[PDB]
């Protein structure tokens, strides 16, 4: 629908990071899992934020169990974990289900 893009493979992962680099837009990733309770609780917000920032920020969702290769490379240990990517590299992160911190993180990078 143009909101959250579900990553299903490493190939998709690489294509999306490249997209952020080509469009010069920051990417915010939600590393989650079906067994993660707090992840289930913050997902509604991540989606809303994706509607609120459509066109300014690209939102990706990675199910760690479904795409182990990306999860491992990303260095994930606790859920949920949020990463910000710019020009193809990790630029910032947030770990935990803090709604107030998630909002601040997105707003911060939506700017400059």
């Amino acid at each position: 629908g143009g909101s959250v893009i579900v990553i299903d493979s490493k190939a998709a992962w690489d294509a999306q990071l490249a997209k952020g680099k080509e469009e010069h837009k920051p990417i915010v990733v939600d590393f989650t899992a079906t067994w993660c309770g707090p992840c289930k609780m913050i997902a509604p917000l991540f989606e809303t934020l994706s509607n609120d920032y459509a066109g300014k920020v690209i939102f990706l969702k990675v199910d760690v169990d479904a795409v182990a290769a990306v999860a491992e490379a990303a260095g994930i240990t606790a859920m949920p974990t949020f990463h910000v990517y710019k020009d193809g590299v990790k630029a910032d992160d947030l770990v935990g289900a803090s709604q107030d911190k998630l909002k601040a993180l997105v707003a911060k990078h939506a700017a400059a």
